RNA sequence: CCGUCGUCAGCUCGUGCCGUGAGGUGUUGGGUUAAGUCCCGCAACGAGCGCAACCCCCGCCGUUAGUUGCCAGCGGUUCG
């Protein structure tokens, strides 16, 4: 599962706009640019995945973070495939931390699902159709795969820790174990299960998560062979 | 019970987040409207009292009804 091929697809990334404390995990600067040592990531591969590994079979969630529009697309094939919970679009302040909350805006949305389904009165005003119609279209643009969480994950996995501190920050307080791909503008300490690789090409978010979402499959009650990507 | 600022676009709440704390946040920000009006954005997400709507008068048309009201037509018409 693990893989040596990495370095034909990322390495990593940004030159002096760096975090000193990713320092342990940088090979050298040569391109003008911080470079990771890819054994480095291996090792951390290895503990990551073990976790991931042992959290899938024991039937717990995870919350699949991505929202920079270089990770948008393909964190939402992935979550899907493994059938757990994403956010594609706006992390929403207090999606953990005021979850009965947040979520108490779900049924908002499952209530618009079958209101839309027939019929329920159609009798009701042309402009309140015009009205409810664009809610839930506005509805479905953020929430789509978060209404699959119905309580509060396992583990979170997250692109971008800099990126997403929100989300980080969140999981802290609530205990929850931190996974996350991260480069070298990123807070190492901040996270419990590092992957540290480039997490702005599409390439490597596609090894890193792929690989990750095939690991939690196998060992969550079967396997299968390869996924959608755009080159 | 009323005047009043003021028919002005405003005033808050629940939870979360922030600050030692008063409090802030949301309610600020872009745009739009008669309006916290609606949109877009966002550690905020919704909820409430207000705005607006629902009610009355007027402007067009219709259905129903035709006296004490009306008279287009015809006939009588002392001439109403
Ligand atoms: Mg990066
Ligand atoms: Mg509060
Ligand atoms: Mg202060
Ligand atoms: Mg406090
Ligand atoms: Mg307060
Ligand atoms: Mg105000
Ligand atoms: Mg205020
Ligand atoms: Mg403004
Ligand atoms: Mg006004
Ligand atoms: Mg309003
Ligand atoms: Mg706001």
């Amino acid at each position: 599962v693990k893989e040596l091929l990495e370095a034909g697809v990322h390495f990593g990334h940004e030159r002096k706009r760096w975090n000193p404390k990713f320092a342990r995990y940088i090979y050298a600067e040569r391109n003008g640019i911080h470079i990771i040592d890819l054994q480095k990531t291996m090792e951390e591969l290895e503990r990551t995945f073990r976790f991931i590994e042992d959290l899938a079979m024991r039937g717990g969630t995870i919350l699949f973070v991505g929202t920079k529009k270089q990770a948008q697309d393909i964190v939402r094939m992935e979550a899907e495939r493994a059938g757990m919970p994403y956010v594609n679009q706006r992390w929403l302040g207090g999606m953990l931390t005021n979850f009965k909350t947040i979520s108490q805006r779900v049924h908002r949305l499952e209530e618009l699902e079958a209101l839309f389904a027939s019929p329920e009165i159609e009798e009701r005003p042309k402009k309140e159709q015009v009205r409810l119609k664009h809610e839930l279209e506005r509805l479905q643009k953020y929430l789509s795969g978060f209404r699959l969480l119905k309580r509060l994950p396992d583990a979170i996995f997250v692109v971008d820790p800099t990126k997403e501190a929100i989300a980080v920050r969140e999981a802290r307080k609530l205990f929850i174990p931190v996974i996350a791909l991260a480069d070298t503008d990123s807070d190492p300490d901040l996270v419990d299960y590092i992957i540290p690789g480039n997490d702005d090409a599409i390439r490597s978010i596609q090894l890193i998560l792929s690989r990750a979402v095939d690991l939690i499959i196998q060992a969550r009650g079967g396997v299968v062979e390869p996924s959608p990507s755009y080159a």
